[PDB]
């Protein structure tokens, strides 16, 4: 949950669940699915949404990753592959990221988050729960 709304992502986030595993892809992978897009708007990024837990007298949140079209959310104005922390940079090798994807954000209840999905041959992070999946 969020308590300062987000900057909404189209589709639906991978969430770390055993510690110490890298969140990664192969370059020119992770870059998720949205039927009808181009290939060539196909860059961007994932954004790590660290948790935190409340105490309890009990016993744990691990982070969620969102992706970001190039141009957009929090990371709007960052270069693409520019190290920053809690930013995993992504693109399909058909698209040039020195321009902005051209994709309008989701929301209102115009919308619902698409469930992340990859092609085929892409590596997926050892450690991470695909939402949705």
């Amino acid at each position: 949950e969020f308590n300062v709304v987000p900057y909404y992502s189209w589709f639906s986030g991978i969430t770390q669940f055993q510690k110490g595993k890298e969140f990664e892809f192969v370059e020119g992978q992770g870059v998720p699915i949205a039927p009808g897009v181009p290939a060539t708007e196909a860059k961007g990024y994932w954004y790590r949404h660290n948790r935190r837990s409340f105490k309890t007298a009990d016993g744990q949140l691990l982070p969620r990753w969102y992706f970001y079209y190039l141009g957009t959310g929090p990371h709007a104005k960052d270069q693409y592959g520019t190290d920053i922390d809690g930013v995993y940079w992504v693109a399909s090798n058909q698209a040039d990221v020195n321009t902005p994807a051209d994709i309008v954000d989701r929301d209102p209840s115009s919308d619902e988050a698409i469930p992340t999905r990859f092609p085929p041959g892409t590596v997926l992070p050892q450690g991470y729960y695909i939402e949705g999946s």
